[PDB]
Order: C-alpha cells, then sequence, then structure tokens
C-alpha cells in the first residue's frame, strides 16, 4: 500500500497552493469578459497540421427543478428523445449526447417494440452516445460519495441491461463547483475521461493562461499517480451556445439557429442568427473558424470540442432541422476551403477524447498533473455560490437517513434470496431510485421550486417506508427458528424506531410501547447494526410506564436508565420557550451489543416499583419564578433553580461545563487535564438591501454575523447515569448538549419561523491556534486543507460541510461531525462556524425565480470530538489532505449508520432468536461495507452478492489497534463458487480472486467484490 501521510504527491498544479497565488483579480478583459483578447498565429495551420472541430450536439435536462420530472418528462423531454429518436434514425451523420438515465429509461419503457429496436440501433452506431450514465448530473457539493455511487449504478446497470453500452467519458456541466470524489469513483469503474464546467471564473482565466485547462486529475494524498483520470474543464461562463463556439459571444450566439424565425428566443448581443446561403457562407465561416481558432489557443491539441446545446433543447423537430441544416452548410464550405485548414464535422464526447488522447500518443501534447477541487465556485465578481450548501436543510437531512435506510434494508434482505411474492426486489428499486434522483443538483441542492422540494421530499418518504417494511420482513426471517416462520409478506412483524429522523420535536410520531402487569408484561425489540464491528450503543425506547428492566432474551439483566419525555413550546404571554413533562410516555434507555453487521434481541418488561437494574435521571429546570412541572408515574420530582453554570460527566468521560444560557464553555478530557476553552454561540447573517440579494444559491452577507439576543433562556439539566443533557430554548433553536461517556452529541431543533432574510450560524470559539487553516470533507470521503484567505469575501471561504470539519494546532484538534450536510467555516483562528438554515425574501437571479421561504422544523446532529494530537503522527505542512483519528471517525459513524431499532408489532413472537451475525468476522476499525447487495433474483441458479470496501486513513496516535479479525466478503455466504474484483457499479469483471478470497483493500481505497453460490 502506499503511504498517503509521509509523501507529498508532486503536481503541476495543486489547488490550495494556486489559490495562496492568485490574484482574484475581475477585471474587465473585452468580449470574453472574465478573460483576455486570444490571438493565435495563423502559420499554427496548414494542409499537415490541420484543426480538428468536433461539434458535439446535447440537452440539458433537469430531473425536476422548476418542474417535477413528470411535468418535465410529459411537456418537454419525451419529446426530446422522440425527436432525437427520429432525426438521428434519418441523419446517420447527426449525433447526439445524453447524460441523464432517469429520464432516458422513463421514455424507453413507454416506446413500442419497434421504436426500442430503433433506439437500440442508433446506440449500437454510435450516433446516440451516453455521456457518465448516471440517474441523474449529481451535485457534488453536499452529496456523499455512497450517494453518488448508489445513482451512477442505478443508470450503468440500466444501460448495461438494456442498451448494452457502459460509458467511459464523463459529462458534468451544471452542478455548482466541482469535487474529486467524481473522478475517484468514475477511474474506479471503467472511466477514462471526464469533463467539467462550473469552476471559479478567475481559475479558468489562470488554467487558460497555462493551457492548463486539461489536466490528469489525481487524489490530493495519490504520489504514485493511479488514481488520475483525464479531466477537461470548458474555459467560458456558460455552456450554452453563445459560451461554447469561442470567446465573443456576440458571435457565437449568431450560431445559435433557434434564435431566429418562429421559435420566440433572441440574441442578448442584438445581432440575430442569419440563415447560412451560398451568398453570406464564406463572410459567416470567416468569422466562425476565427472563433474556433481562439478556443482551440488555450488547449494543447489540434482537436477542438464544440458543445452544441443548451437547456431542453431539441425539443421540436424544426429545432434538429434548423440547427443540422445551417450547421452542415458551413461544414461543407469551411471543409471545402484549405486555407482554413480546418476539419470539421458533427461528433460526440468520446471521439473528441479518444482523438485527444491519439493527438498526445503521437507527441502532440504531455499533459499536466492537478490535486484539489473547485469549490467554493463564483460565475461573476463576488457571486460565490456557498448558499446552496445550507438551502433546503430539512431535505439534506432526510437525504443521510434515507441513504442509511437504504443500505441497512439492502444488506439485512441480501442474507437470503426472496420469492417474488414478497416484493422486495420492487421495494428496493423503488428506494435506490428516489434517493438517486435526490441527488441531482436542484435535489439535496434546495436550488428546485417548492412544488418540486415537495415532490422530492414524498419520494424520499415513500422510499423511507419501502426500506423499512424490507428491513422488517427480513428482521423476522433472520430471528425467527426456521420451524416456525411462515410469513405474510404483506403484514408488519416490527415497526421502526427513529430516534433522530424525523425528530419528536419536528413529528411527535414514536410509537410508545404499552406493558402492563395482567396484559402485555413485556415487550421484544430488535437492534440492527450494518457496520463489520462489534458495536456498543445506548438505545433508546418510548414505554408507557417508568418501571421497565430490560433483559438479553437470556434473561441476563441489563443496566437501564429511565428520563422523562419533554417538548418545548412557545408560551404567547411571556415569548418564553419552555420544556413540558409528558405524564405518559417516558424513555427507557440501556447499551445494545450489537455484532458485525448482526442483529440482536432484548426484551422490556414492566414491574410495580423501580427494578433492580433500572436509575432514574434527576431533571433540574434552571428558570426564575418557576411553576411546577408533574411527570405522571415517573418517580423523581423536578428540581428547580435560578439560571447558573453547570457541570456534567457521564461514566469517565470528558466533564463539560455550561454558561448559565446553557451553552458549553469547556471541556475537560481527564480528571488531570486543563478546563479547555470551548464556547458554543448562534450568531445571524443578513441581506443586502442594496446591491446583490442572497437567494437559493448566493451567499452574499451583510457583513460579518451579528450576536442574537438570547434574553435569559430556559436550561433544562437531565442527569442520568448512562445519559445526560442539558437543553436550552433559543430563539429559533431548541440547542442540546447530550452526554453518554464519550463524545457529546449536539442537536439543534431548527425552526427559523418567518425571520426573512436570516441566516442563523452556530459557532464555536477556542484558543486552538489553528491561524488560517482549517479542515473540511468531500462527500464524507476525505478531508481537505483549507485555507481562509482575507482577500475573499466571507461568502468566499464557506464550504461544504458534507460529513465534517476541525481545527488544529500542534497540541489540540476539534473536530465537529455532521449528520446533515451544512455550510461552513473558520472566519478566525479557533473558530469553527456551521450554518443551520436561511430564509431569503428574494430571487437570486439565477433561473430559480422564488427566494427560500418554505422553511419547516429541522433537527440537525452532530458529533463533538476535542483530542490532544501531540502524540499522532500528522502529514507535512505540505501535504493538502487531513485525517480523521479513530475517535472522529467512529463518532461521524455513530451519525450516519446507528443501530437500527425494531419493535415486535404483537403480542407474542413464537421461535424467538436472540442474536444473528455472531461469527461475522469484527473487522479492523478503518473498514466499512459500504455497500452489500445481492445482484440476483431468486431464478438465478447462480446468485451472486456485490460489495464495496471502503478503508478510510485514520491517524496513528501511537494506541496500538487491539484483536480484529480479517474480513473476507467472498466467504460471507456459503457455498460460494467464485469470487471476483469488479469495478464499483459491479458491471465488469477485473480479477478471479485467488482462493475465492475477497484482499483487504488499502487506506483511502474502495474496492467492489462480486461472489457466486451454487
Ligand atoms: C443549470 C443552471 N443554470 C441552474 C442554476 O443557474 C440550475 O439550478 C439548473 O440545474 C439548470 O439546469
Ligand atoms: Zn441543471
Amino acid at each position: 500500500c502506499q503511504d498517503v501521510v509521509q509523501d507529498v504527491p508532486n503536481v503541476d498544479v495543486q489547488m490550495l497552493e494556486l489559490y495562496d497565488r492568485m490574484s482574484f483579480k475581475d477585471i474587465d478583459g473585452g468580449v470574453w469578459k472574465q478573460g483576455w483578447n486570444i490571438k493565435y498565429d495563423p502559420l499554427k495551420y496548414n494542409a499537415h497540421h490541420k484543426l480538428k472541430v468536433f461539434v458535439v450536439p446535447h440537452s440539458h435536462n433537469d430531473p425536476g427543478w422548476i418542474q417535477t420530472f413528470e411535468e418535465y418528462y410529459q411537456h418537454d423531454t419525451k419529446h426530446i428523445l422522440s425527436n432525437a429518436l427520429r432525426h438521428l434514425h434519418d441523419n446517420p451523420e447527426m449525433k447526439f449526447i445524453w447524460a441523464e438515465i432517469s429520464y432516458f429509461a422513463r421514455f424507453y419503457h413507454d416506446l413500442g417494440e419497434n421504436k426500442k429496436l430503433q433506439m437500440k440501433s442508433i446506440v449500437k452506431n454510435g450516433q446516440l452516445e451516453f455521456v457518465t450514465g448516471g440517474w441523474v448530473m449529481p451535485d457534488e457539493a453536499n452529496s456523499h460519495w455512497r450517494n453518488v455511487l448508489l445513482q451512477l449504478t442505478e443508470g450503468q446497470t440500466w444501460l448495461k441491461q438494456f442498451m448494452n453500452v457502459t460509458p467511459t467519458a464523463s459529462w458534468a456541466i451544471d452542478p455548482f463547483g466541482h469535487s474529486p470524489t467524481m473522478p475517484y469513483i468514475l477511474q474506479k469503474s471503467g472511466f477514462k475521461n471526464m469533463l467539467i464546467q462550473r469552476t471559479h471564473y478567475s481559475v479558468k482565466k489562470e488554467l487558460a493562461q497555462q493551457r492548463q485547462l486539461e489536466f490528469l486529475w489525481r487524489q490530493i494524498w495519490d504520489n504514485k499517480g493511479d488514481t488520475a483520470l483525464f479531466t477537461h474543464m470548458m474555459p467560458f461562463y456558460s455552456y450554452d451556445i453563445p459560451h461554447t463556439c469561442g470567446p465573443d459571444p456576440k458571435v457565437c450566439c449568431q450560431f445559435d439557429f433557434k434564435r431566429m424565425g418562429s421559435f420566440g428566443l433572441s440574441c442578448p448581443w442584438k445581432v440575430p442568427p442569419r440563415t447560412i446561403s451560398d451568398q453570406n457562407v464564406a463572410a459567416r465561416s470567416d468569422l466562425l473558424v476565427d472563433q474556433w481558432k481562439k478556443k482551440a489557443e488555450l488547449y494543447r491539441t489540434n482537436v477542438l470540442l464544440i458543445p452544441l446545446g443548451d437547456d431542453f433543447r431539441f425539443k421540436q423537430n424544426t429545432e434538429w432541422d434548423v440547427q443540422r441544416v445551417n450547421y452542415e452548410r458551413l461544414f461543407e464550405h469551411i471543409n471545402s476551403q484549405a486555407h482554413f485548414n480546418v476539419q470539421a464535422q458533427f461528433g460526440t464526447l468520446q471521439e473528441y477524447f479518444d482523438a485527444v488522447h491519439q493527438a498526445e500518443r503521437a507527441g502532440q501534447a504531455e499533459f499536466p498533473t492537478l490535486s484539489g477541487d473547485f469549490f467554493t465556485y463564483a460565475d461573476r465578481s463576488d457571486n460565490y455560490w456557498s448558499g446552496y450548501y445550507t438551502s433546503r436543510p430539512y431535505h439534506k437531512r432526510m437525504d443521510r437517513v434515507l441513504m442509511h435506510y437504504v443500505r441497512a434494508a439492502e444488506m439485512l434482505s441480501a442474507w437470503h434470496s426472496w420469492d417474488g411474492m414478497a416484493r422486495i426486489e420492487e421495494r428496493l428499486e423503488q428506494a435506490r431510485r428516489e434517493l438517486s434522483l435526490f441527488q441531482h443538483h436542484d435535489g439535496i441542492t434546495g436550488t428546485a421550486k417548492t412544488h418540486v422540494v415537495v415532490d422530492y421530499e414524498q419520494r424520499m418518504q415513500e422510499a423511507l417506508k419501502a426500506c423499512q417494511m424490507v428491513m422488517q420482513q427480513s428482521v423476522y426471517r433472520l430471528l425467527t427458528k426456521p420451524s416456525i416462520y411462515s410469513p405474510d409478506f404483506s403484514f408488519s412483524y416490527f415497526t421502526l424506531d427513529d430516534s433522530r429522523w424525523p425528530g419528536s420535536g419536528v413529528e411527535d410520531s414514536r410509537t410508545t410501547i404499552i406493558l402492563g402487569e395482567d396484559i402485555l408484561p413485556s415487550k421484544h425489540v430488535v437492534m440492527h447494526n450494518t457496520l463489520p464491528h462489534w458495536r456498543e450503543q445506548l438505545v433508546d425506547f418510548y414505554v408507557s410506564s417508568p418501571f421497565v428492566s430490560v433483559t438479553d432474551l437470556a434473561n441476563n439483566p441489563v443496566e437501564a436508565q429511565v428520563s422523562p419525555v419533554w417538548s418545548w413550546h412557545h408560551d404567547t404571554l411571556t415569548k418564553t420557550i419552555h420544556p413540558q413533562g409528558s405524564t405518559t410516555k417516558y424513555r427507557i434507555i440501556f447499551k445494545a451489543r450489537v455484532p458485525p453487521m448482526g442483529l440482536a434481541t432484548y426484551v422490556l418488561t414492566i414491574s410495580d416499583s423501580k427494578p433492580e437494574h433500572t436509575s432514574y435521571a434527576s431533571n433540574l429546570l434552571l428558570r426564575k419564578n418557576p411553576t411546577s412541572l408533574p411527570l405522571g408515574q415517573y418517580p423523581e420530582d423536578v428540581k428547580f433553580g435560578d439560571p447558573r453554570e453547570i457541570s456534567l460527566r457521564v461514566g469517565n468521560g470528558p466533564t463539560l461545563a455550561f454558561s448559565e444560557q446553557g451553552l458549553l464553555k469547556s471541556i475537560q478530557l481527564t480528571q488531570d487535564s486543563p478546563h479547555v476553552p470551548v464556547h458554543f454561540k448562534f450568531l445571524k447573517y443578513g441581506v443586502r438591501s442594496h446591491g446583490d440579494r442572497s437567494g437559493a444559491y448566493l451567499f452574499l452577507p451583510n457583513g460579518p454575523a451579528s450576536p442574537v439576543e438570547l434574553g435569559q433562556p430556559v436550561v433544562l439539566v437531565t442527569k442520568g447515569k448512562l445519559e445526560s443533557s442539558v437543553s436550552v430554548g433559543l430563539p429559533s433553536v431548541v440547542h442540546q448538549t447530550i452526554m453518554r461517556g464519550g463524545a457529546p452529541e449536539i442537536r439543534n431543533l431548527v425552526d427559523i419561523g418567518s425571520l426573512d432574510n436570516t441566516e442563523i450560524v452556530m459557532r464555536l470559539e477556542t484558543h486552538i491556534d489553528s491561524g488560517d487553516i482549517f479542515y473540511t470533507d468531500l462527500n464524507g470521503l476525505q478531508f481537505i486543507k483549507r485555507r481562509r484567505l482575507d482577500k475573499l469575501p466571507l461568502q468566499a471561504n464557506y464550504y461544504p460541510i458534507p460529513s465534517g470539519m476541525f481545527i488544529e494546532d500542534a497540541n489540540t484538534r476539534l473536530t465537529l461531525l455532521t449528520g446533515q450536510p451544512l455550510g461552513g467555516s473558520s472566519l478566525a483562528s479557533g473558530e469553527l462556524e456551521i450554518m443551520q438554515d436561511r430564509r431569503l425574501a428574494s430571487d437570486d437571479e439565477r433561473g430559480l425565480g422564488q427566494g427560500v421561504l418554505d422553511n419547516k422544523p429541522v433537527l440537525h446532529i452532530y458529533r463533538l470530538v476535542l483530542e490532544k494530537v501531540n502524540n499522532c503522527v500528522r502529514p507535512s505542512e505540505l501535504h493538502p489532505a487531513g485525517y480523521l483519528t479513530s475517535a472522529a471517525h467512529k463518532a461521524s459513524q455513530s451519525l450516519l449508520d446507528p443501530l437500527d431499532k425494531f419493535i415486535f408489532a404483537e403480542n407474542e413472537w413464537i421461535g424467538a432468536q436472540g442474536q444473528f451475525g455472531g461469527d461475522h468476522p469484527s473487522a479492523r476499525e478503518d473498514l466499512d461495507v459500504s455497500v452489500m447487495r445481492r445482484l440476483t433474483k431468486s431464478s438465478a441458479k447462480t446468485q451472486r452478492v456485490g460489495y464495496v470496501l471502503h478503508r478510510t486513513n485514520l491517524m496513528q496516535c501511537g494506541t496500538p489497534e487491539e484483536h480484529t479479525q480479517k474480513l473476507d466478503v467472498c466467504h460471507l455466504l456459503p457455498n460460494v463458487a467464485r469470487c471476483e474484483r469488479t469495478t464499483l457499479t459491479f458491471l465488469q469483471n477485473l480479477e478471479h480472486l485467488d482462493g475465492m478470497v475477497a484482499p483487504e483493500v488499502c487506506p483511502m481505497e474502495t474496492a467492489a467484490y462480486v461472489s457466486s453460490h451454487s
């Protein structure tokens, strides 16, 4: 394995280093407003060195944005694809590229048998070429890598089955900035080339100046270069026709032949296109070839890419005719006139890349190496697109919940073949496709119209219910004696209990387990652990009595804690946000021990009084002028006090101190160690009254964030042997700190209400001497070094926080792990901050045509890890990556893939078993089974199961990693006949593995295996 810590890769372009050097000046460059007046040597071209030009027709189709998926399909996309089929069939020289398989699959399954055959034929002959072949063209900022891979796999599996093609060139023209997670996944999925568009206008200029727009994009830690994928960055402001022919959009617009005649479109530069004729073709070709030769100056080969398309183009037969016929007349003239030394024709994306690599192999070009990312994007002036890192945070949190439910449903159902009557495959395909659709760059981004967000939310809710149904059927099968198991595939054997989604303060929908001495004295509950190592996590359930004891199914007692059930309410008289105690339901809390990829059964039993192994939390309400606060049967009276500083410690874990406003102020790691200052604060950003307004995309704050008036908020302290918390009712946020014996859990119930033109930020203030350095993750896969730049505006120093962020000095690190993607920064030494929600009255003029005024309450979750790092082996000061510690990685896993909880639905579970997976290997802590998916239906003679293994890299801190077992996924299921390493989509066998053993992967590497079974 490569060492990803000690050796710094040597690349031509390192984006953090380039950012530190760049001036980011926003100068008027002339017709190319953000570049310069390009010159070329006309003698560059001659009969022996021609420019080869590929004009690549395309249509950008959003699977939800202004319309829903289904509205766009019926009004636009089905007509685009119907006209593509007819025009390409009729015109063999015409070409077209297609990205979004969600739409293509919808279209193809509505075709009659003869039209399916004609479609297969224009794909087989290469006229219609799929690019990327994902379900969508995903967001690259907020998306988890697991869901990027899921949607790629959904689209590519469909294309292999129905079109017998697997794209090797990727096309990503609209996401708002670009991540190196994409070449990471694409290069491990058979790709050879990718194309990107939305990068900072000042990056496009800097790379263009050096002809570094085409580069071998490697990962930031990759010293050897085997991760590298050839990348083409488009040079200009847009992918529309005015910005794709060359640098002068006034000229290029005249070659968008839809902008004349009866289509109702026009050129903003006020020179219309003209029909190409014998009379004008020389004059028109003079201007067009001059644009092409200017664009070709920015690249290193004599092969030029000219996209020809725009949003939902090629909808009408007449548009295909007007574009094709006028371009054919131009090609006929140019190719026939030696003085141009051009060969121009319609082409596809793969044809372009094939021709470039042929030029490279002929010695025309040696391409530069590049590492880094392309965040945060700006398309103009100070208009940085960091708003969408936070917009519609309810759905951003829902994405992470559904990610986990899909993983858990696929894994729990994978252990067996299912009869078709169980409809397992149907439910899992529905859930995979709804989650895949949401990865679209108007889905998870929060940039769609309100009614389209409602469609995404309804789809995801269906997907969650489908996963729940698969999971509970699977648990009943895995834990019922075979002598008894006789399933009804429609029946609910278990209900799922989820404490963190939507959250009881958001939707009070948790099931209360109703126990009674002389009716239902006990209930079985089951925990699932999707991670491939033993886990011992606190779990909670709602129960109808506080007098409840826990056992394992073998009747061994389990230590438990009972806490009241609290909810928070506005008082209209006092404006105070105050807690109310339930007199009817209580929380039972205990430690579940669950095998790797396994199940564990417990029993909850009622008694008439305090049982032997159940303790009761104390509750202190800190508020002047207390009113009484009853808790029904709960045996401990609430205590009252005036606001004051509080300290808590659970187990031998850290001691936390809180302010009289219930906000953290210090962490002490051990009895002996210093009280380390760590302050939580809430601030507000506003919007500019004059000049450019924030909206769903853009973050344009009116200066630094302002302190928020908290008043004298009500603080509730629940102190237990197993779990303690401090909760405070702040304006717009119920803020909780929860302690279970290690890194605290932070929960924010965020309700921005009617606070128009407000962004709520949560900030941490420390004395960590971080300077200008901080670290944020990319897609939950890797941590990238950031440098705060005072030469850029505040909004430019905001980055996506898809799963975590940290600051550190030589001695101390503070990491904040997230259960949802949000925008964040370190705007000063020792600080971290992360946006909670944003409510914007204005549109930001990027096409959505609305602000963000559809906010709803959301429960955000976090872990906060303070650690000493002076004994850790850290990368050198030049390394562009950072790595989590073991504790921070485990804390992230606790947020993203918690234990699943199941409540048995009926009164008696005949044949209940205690455990599943007790002899599953418990793998080393840096290894995950990111995916386990049965790939075959029950009718297949050879069953196939696919696994995606990911090995992260964790900082070595002198703590030797104790006894762990070798995980060979090929031997998890019996009767293995073959084990293959495959592409990550499972579509190509790369290696028939010695001994049917799936080897463990290297740090920072992801591998796919498929086991076949007789
Ligand atoms: C591409 C972009 N023009 C929009 C933002 O400006 C985007 O939200 C939408 O997906 C469109 O296709
Ligand atoms: Zn789009």
